[PDB]
């Protein structure tokens, strides 16, 4: 039908894997990855305020 | 009822698959893979960044 | 013997939008979807808006 | 007894009991939330189809 | 051991009530009331701006 | 037999062993999670319910 | 596809530990971590507000 493109669209990345439950997972835990990562980048470039600003 | 579009509306995209509940999924995944893209840019155009910030 | 206590409106608005259909945990994954649906159109019109600004 | 710093959770506890089945209380203001950021979302839509077409 | 004083503190808070589940559900209840308040002045705040 | 890439995992791993039952360490967490976001959005709101009241009156 | 890099790189992820389903335990744990100590300093960074008035 018609609307569901976005939903075939998701669909067919279900299918880079076996088990398409797999897909989704890996997906989330990639997100974490980049997620964490700029955490530690706001954390680090905080802390390099502090501890100049002790200064 | 009225009030009861919206809902609708999303029955209405169930319907893009046999199992109403693979659309859930299927847009989901659909939207990480776009979110983690966003990511990956954030993540490149700041790596780009510490490094003309020492040239 | 039951009387709604109060500072429970927004529950009721949230409980009348429960009986848009038969089955009230198929209202939550309908309008689930639905959002969805939105946000994935707004992240696509930003990912062309992007791979086209820039692009002159 | 109910130690102190427990006013938020008090508070919380307090609106599981606007239902006779608490668990129906958290997925009401679910469903209603979902509703409020939907109208919202449509709001935009609109509001961007029409920068789009109004100029 | 150190770096487990934010975990210590969710702890505490589990002993709010006899079920620490409960706890948790507690919270997620008050913290949608208090959003979904902020969505609606938002709301009305756009049908008058 | 860790390779790299990994040391984001290990860090959560460790976190991990704050506790006894590892599965309580993540709800322990979210719970003090929602509460500091709870105060924020309480605090929002009074200084809104006192913005608006500054500016209007 | 583009499609499946992305899947590529969050497998290998969770390969990190021998079972997969740790791994994005692991990470939640961690990133919920971070945001309660961002949390925390927006709590302090208000109430240091709430004493010069
Ligand atoms: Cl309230
Ligand atoms: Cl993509």
């Amino acid at each position: 039908p018609e609307g569901c493109e976005q939903v075939l669209t998701g669909k067919r990345l279900m299918q880079c894997l076996p088990n398409p439950e797999d897909v989704k997972m890996a997906l989330e835990v990639y997100k974490l990855s980049l997620e964490i990562e700029q955490l530690e980048l706001q954390r680090d470039s905080a802390r390099q305020s502090t501890l100049d600003k002790e200064l």
